[PDB]
């Protein structure tokens, strides 16, 4: 369940992130559970082991999921009565994680970095003690990586290796 948990939280760390940088592109930033819930993996990701498909069911298994969120101060609890449930964001929090991840990656230098190496330096920095299950997932790098990418920080580089099965 720990490693389900991480998978969930990798997906709302995302679409959390986005929506903090796309209210911040627009203009104190508070985003509803209707928002977060407006994205495609995280209902394929809930989906897994929860039935989903009412509007409420799902609102439900966000909120629990969003607790952890909270609980670490990446979010605040600003509206508590559906239909009106509302976060607002840590500004400071996500800008610490752009901090931290584009150190890891400068300091690396020509040797380059790979996801894991990323996630496990990112995870230790945070160091988010209270919650028993990693908060970073491969698929919130992967949406760092590429952000970075966007704005010529970073060159992604695919390199396949394969293996002969014995």
């Amino acid at each position: 369940t720990l490693k389900y948990k991480e998978l969930i939280a990798g997906e709302l760390m995302r679409i959390t992130h986005k929506l903090l940088i796309q209210k911040l592109q627009q203009q104190e930033v508070i985003i509803k559970i209707q928002e977060i819930a407006k994205d495609q993996q995280l209902y394929d990701t809930l989906s897994i082991q929860y039935q989903v498909d009412q509007k409420e069911q799902y609102y439900a298994k966000i909120a629990q999921s969003l607790e952890d969120f909270v609980s670490i101060s990446a979010l605040k609890m600003v509206s508590y009565i559906y239909p009106n449930i509302s976060y607002q964001v840590s500004i400071g929090f996500f800008q610490n994680i752009l901090d931290i991840a584009t150190k890891t990656v400068k300091d690396r230098g020509a040797l380059g970095c790979n996801y894991k190496y990323l996630k496990d330096k990112l995870t230790k920095a945070l160091n988010l003690q209270q919650i028993s299950y990693p908060l970073i997932s491969e698929s919130y790098i992967s949406y760092l990586v590429h952000l970075f990418q966007d704005f010529n920080i970073i060159e992604i580089e695919n390199e396949h290796k394969f293996y002969y099965k014995q």
